[PDB]
């Protein structure tokens, strides 16, 4: 279990009261937790950053205004997870929507680059509880995108998945 704590995730923003009417997520920020195997298997289009699970469909709705933006630029950032429970860890991926996406239709994997603009592969090995990964948000987006983060866990079939609502410029 865990979250995206910088830049905030949609869901941690919900627990931050930065967005609102989350619903249940707003309490548990660190449980969207769905099965692993994105985007071949994984939580079925329109319920991606919902990790599928009814309880969380809040977070699949979808507007321009729907989720509060981190104003960040493209090149070099930094992603921080704070994890409340250590699991043997497969994978860290970031993909973010393609250029053209539409914000105001659900998030789809015809939404999203489906080739994560960066990955660390653990192995299985156990991490710390604040994990940071530093990569380059592609230049070529601009305006409001989705960057979901997605944490595949090595010894069960789960993943967890977060959805980060961005505004990105030059
Ligand atoms: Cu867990």
């Amino acid at each position: 279990h865990g979250y995206v704590e910088s830049p905030a995730s949609r869901a941690y923003q919900c627990k931050l009261q930065l967005n609102t009417q989350c619903g249940s997520v707003q309490y548990e920020p660190q449980s969207v937790e769905g099965l692993k195997g994105f985007p071949q298997a994984g939580p079925a289009d329109g319920h991606i950053a919902s990790a599928d699970k009814s309880t969380f469909f809040e977070l699949d709705q979808q507007t321009p205004t729907r989720w509060n933006k981190l104003n960040l630029k493209t090149g070099p950032n930094s992603f921080t997870w704070k994890l409340t429970a250590r699991h043997s860890t497969t994978s860290w991926r970031y993909f973010i929507t393609k250029p053209n996406w539409d914000a105001s239709q659900p998030l789809t994997r015809a939404s999203f680059d489906l080739t994560p603009f960066c990955q660390f592969n653990d192995g299985g090995a156990i991490p710390a509880a604040q994990v940071t990964h530093q990569c380059n948000i592609p230049a070529d987006r601009s305006g409001s995108h989705v960057i979901l983060a997605v944490w595949d866990i090595a010894d069960t079939a789960n993943a967890f998945y977060q959805a980060i609502d961005v505004n990105l410029s030059k």
